[PDB]
């Protein structure tokens, strides 16, 4: 018989719902959508509002809010948005992992958790599947800010943008400009070098950015999408090639971390990582952000 | 040349801000969206983290936040969704967004939220100097989406094969017509039994504070910004939907001089017509009893 | 491993090659375009072409055309479009009999290759054919539904939304029944915005909007010349095979094998169903009024009729 | 008020009627088929049959079909599919003229109705046929563009896309002037996930690649038997009408009118441009190298040579 796909989004702050909606509006599958028992009544409120939009955006989707993760049980995809200092999130990560793990013994993971890099690594240790069905998430959103700055810059449609991001978020953020484009035109050919040097700048502070405007938390409206994009991917098995923080085995000649790499990412979860040959000063730059990697998984308990 | 249709959101909450994100989704126009000088830097940072979701989601839209009114200029629409004596309270704010609005949109259409939305239209309307057909309230639409969902769960069918009926306004006010509601077409009298089915009208009556509980703090957005939406897409692409409105009426249903919910035509030049129903002497009873509640708010205006 | 729906199309003349085309626009999973050897190069051609509009359109969905069948290997739904239109000078009896070899010899095809699939026809008269491909696939009757009266709502909806000035979107149809003469609307649970429209349309125009939607596919064939319709058949074998493809529990009418539903057993007829993952997940009976009930015997009498054709 | 977009297409052949379809099925505004008064009773057949799919698929469209280009009056964009291909005993010359006179009298009835539209034109020879549509309308150059690139580039990235395997769309081509010889591919602006294909694809392949690209209208030619491509024409098309309805300031490939741009005056050429609310915004100048800009230079000879077959 048919049946839908089935999504478990853990975290119901704004990036976790955001992206339950996001999913459910595109009907990628059933959504449900996790928190601690003391949120409870937020979280079903969350959902029940989600699915009481589903007759007017003309979607079939069902949504339910839930503290058990007996909810999550048989989900093809999770998605971690939990946590809030690393050890933190490292632990969160651990019960949280522990809990998806019993109910979805299959599932594909993907994690938004910062700081990533550490955070994936802890959920694919603690979960003991193989390296193909845990992902985090970070080189889409900052493509995605990098991107509408260039668009606002040259006046173009988002569309006809690239962005390339080894790598994870601010100084630790590896952009190859030159695999950078307007409808496919090197960007250093358009924009002057004080702008282009500015757009790659703001994309590194681009989180910081949202928080200071926000004056309480952090963005979720790009962060949901660049979660929606690598779920479909999978889900509908599209062998993207997308930028994710994957698990290296030798690539960039690294092995035992995870970190911001060019991605197949299809039905499997990551087909391949992609090694490309980078310039000496890219090398230079990816071993500094490799550097800071490892100085978060030796703050790993 | 062409130009983009122009829509204005007021109110950059939850409900505000997920109507701007949808609106820009499907990719309807630009979205200004709007508030106080106070929460400025929010409502900047909201709208550039959606702009900043654009090149995933594949949309072609400007996202902007402002505390200025001046950046809603020649809005094709605008979306009232400001507000938290309640009706004195609100009435201030209406006057005060609705002076805003015409100043710069002198043509635009609006679209109210704000409760209570029979008595803020009004007052949106009155303040306005627009025609009756430009400014409309939303209170159907969400009490037919919570309907509609209910009677999905109950008879396990897709929502799009369910038809819900709903005149006047919110919880006590509401006056459905459970013989006008369908599953494919089929009474839904035929196919749930009363106990059940009296259940949804009342789990209907009560949708709006069922959310307000769970959440603990404020109300439903999600519903509410779709139910939104769906009325701008029907005035922006001229689409003659028959949907339920909070329109001004002039004879209708033998009530003149107020705003009411009543199934309505939605296209490009906004309330096309109120559709004029047979109802039965309970339901004319029902109406009479929710005008009551509706003329009893507006003697509260000032 | 997530892996995508897989849809074959049988038969790549305008209806086949627009649905198959719908089906990967919607990206509801692989599409196989299927049609005979003398037409291989055609039918790749074809698919070749909505292919290459892919990154335009952008959507991520495979199209292959083919005459081998075992390129439909473990499809989750196939369409059978392929048969054949009468002549001047054929008989009732060829029609249906041409058409029902072509079923028999598709559909053993097919469930070799796919022997857990659903099966959706489209091919004219649809209940004796439906029929014949039921009997021939050895399935349950969930799998093997025709279309009919989603076409007709859609030609109804589209007269109905013309008379009044109003969005397609809120204007209904309800018909039980086949085409043309068998056709039983039941304008009663038909409605604007939920009004019924007897409260809405005088009876001269209702009555002729019946009738244009009885002779709805006659009038596009008379317009074009040569061949019939193919946009609104494509679309309303795309709406059937989504109710299935992503679980969504439709009311649609479609032909379903009856074991007593409305008093009729041993037959396809077009009634409401619930359409979902399972195919047919319910035919829904309804209290029809005795005009009603005289209606659809006369329409079964035309069933039984063209059955009888059968060899 | 809020009134829709209006579109106009200009020949009902498969390309004109798919484009009329996508057209109405993005909502894009309504739609006007229009033929010669010979084929008004088809055009009207395919315009209703596309209409009556508009419940089944969701959409609300206005589409009509023609022969009376006084139904164009007040169109935003006129879509030219009109033209005919090479008969037997016809010269290339003779082909041009042909068309060109087609062109001319159709480009006189749409600026009568239809004063401020903007023009995209499909016949081929495009280069040719576009520089006349301009100069018939007495348009600014803005208003006037024809489609070339958006087709090779789909066609070249679907070929990419399976030699990778994978999703079209994380692959970019870049090609300036027409198709078969006169095409002038970039392949070090060609990407896959922004990686240069000469970093993914060895040459040998590549340049099978580039030569199916150059080979791609005919090879749909020679499978179908009886026509050319419509689906992957129609959806270039498409893309093109969306980038202007919608403002949307794309960079897409078009046959564009140059003043200049590329050291050439006084010619439409295949070359990149911003598309949007204005047609084209501005033709993109790129620095070529010595081998690109001969190969230009080649490629405009040809687009000279076509133009000294108008009369």
């Amino acid at each position: 018989a048919m049946k839908r796909k089935k999504i478990s989004v853990i975290g119901a702050g704004f990036t976790g719902a955001t992206t339950a909606f996001l999913l459910a509006q595109k009907e990628l599958g059933d959504v449900v959508l996790v928190d601690i028992p003391q949120l409870e009544n937020p979280t079903k409120g969350k959902a029940l509002d989600m699915l009481e939009a589903s007759p007017v955006l003309g979607f079939d989707a069902n949504i339910i809010g839930t503290s058990d993760y007996a909810d999550t049980a048989d989900s093809d995809i999770v998605v971690i948005t939990a946590g809030i200092l690393v050890t933190t999130n490292q632990k969160i990560m651990k019960q949280v992992t522990k809990e998806v793990v019993k109910y979805s013994p299959n599932c594909y993971i993907i994690v938004l958790t910062n700081p990533v890099d550490a955070m994936t690594y802890t959920v694919f240790k603690e979960s003991g599947f193989p390296k193909n069905r845990v992902i985090g998430q970070s080189g889409v959103l900052d493509t995605a800010r990098f991107r509408t700055f260039v668009a606002e810059e040259l006046n173009i449609s988002v569309k006809d943008v690239t962005g390339f991001v080894l790598g994870g978020h601010g100084d630790d953020m590896v952009p190859l400009v030159r695999y950078s484009y307007a409808g496919g035109i090197p960007l250093e050919k358009l924009i002057p070098k004080d702008r282009l040097d500015a757009i790659v700048e703001r994309t590194r502070k681009g989180g910081g950015e949202i928080v200071n405007l926000l004056g309480n938390g952090s963005a979720y409206y790009a962060p949901a999408a660049s979660l929606v994009e690598m779920v479909e991917a999978i889900l509908k098995d599209q062998r993207r090639i997308l930028p994710a923080i994957a698990y290296l085995e030798g690539e960039y000649g690294y092995e035992g971390i995870y970190l911001g790499v060019p991605t197949i990412l299809g039905g499997n979860g990551i087909e391949k990582v992609i090694e490309l040959e980078l310039t000496e000063e890219e090398k230079a730059a990816l071993a500094k952000s490799v550097e800071s990697v490892k100085n978060v998984m030796r703050m790993l308990e």
